[PDB]
RNA sequence: GACACUAAGUUCGGCAUCAAUAUGGUGACCUCCCGGGAGCGGGGGACCACCAGGUUGCCUAGAGGGGUGAACCGGCCCAGGUCGGAAACGGAGCAGGUCAAAACUCCCGUGCUGAUCAGUAGUGUC
């Protein structure tokens, strides 16, 4: 499963990226984030720092990789609650 | 005879060339879900344009015909580059073309109004 950061942010538009509700998105999604909820699942992430989501290839924001078979959405959004779960 | 008004009859300008509303199609921006290995695929929501269009009736007045570039936004095609991919291909946006539409123009038609002619049509006036 692969989980480009766009699908996270909420500061990108649905075209732009966003696979997750307005009020789950992330102010910065970073891929130490994805990676600490990830691992806070009790599964493996791997980053891969140089990769370019297409619809933003200007932008080198990596990508990180699970083994993960189940809702690619569902996976997002429980990653997406427990980045905020303590301002 | 004379003067009016009521049309119309010339001769030249000035302009206008429907408004108000349902249903349907398409499309950007936005939003939500279902699906997929990545790029993506699919369905819904709202809104605002536009193309079709049933009904309704006032504004000096189930109706047209061309055209152009180009404030801006959009379709479509399609480079180079670039990104995802093993590849097929798919993407973000440009240059390029192209269409639609904003817009502005020309034409025909129907009229309104201004002047100019003459003064026949009709009831008035003295
Ligand atoms: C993991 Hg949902
Ligand atoms: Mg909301
Ligand atoms: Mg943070
Ligand atoms: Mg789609
Ligand atoms: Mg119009
Ligand atoms: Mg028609
Ligand atoms: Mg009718
Ligand atoms: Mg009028
Ligand atoms: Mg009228
Ligand atoms: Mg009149
Ligand atoms: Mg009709
Ligand atoms: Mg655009
Ligand atoms: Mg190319
Ligand atoms: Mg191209
Ligand atoms: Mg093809
Ligand atoms: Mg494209
Ligand atoms: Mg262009
Ligand atoms: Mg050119
Ligand atoms: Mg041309
Ligand atoms: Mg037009
Ligand atoms: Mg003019
Ligand atoms: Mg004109
Ligand atoms: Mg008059
Ligand atoms: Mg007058
Ligand atoms: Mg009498």
């Amino acid at each position: 499963m692969i989980i480009w950061p766009s699908y996270i942010d909420k500061k990108k538009s649905r075209r732009e990226g966003r696979k997750v509700p307005e009020e789950l998105a992330i102010e910065k999604p970073s891929l130490k984030d994805i990676e600490k909820a990830l691992k806070k699942l009790g599964l493996e992430p791997k980053i891969y720092r140089d990769k370019r989501y297409p619809r933003q290839h200007w932008e080198i924001a990596g990508r990180v990789e699970v083994d993960y078979k189940g809702n690619k959405l569902c996976l997002l959004k429980e990653i997406a609650k427990i980045i905020k779960g303590k301002n």
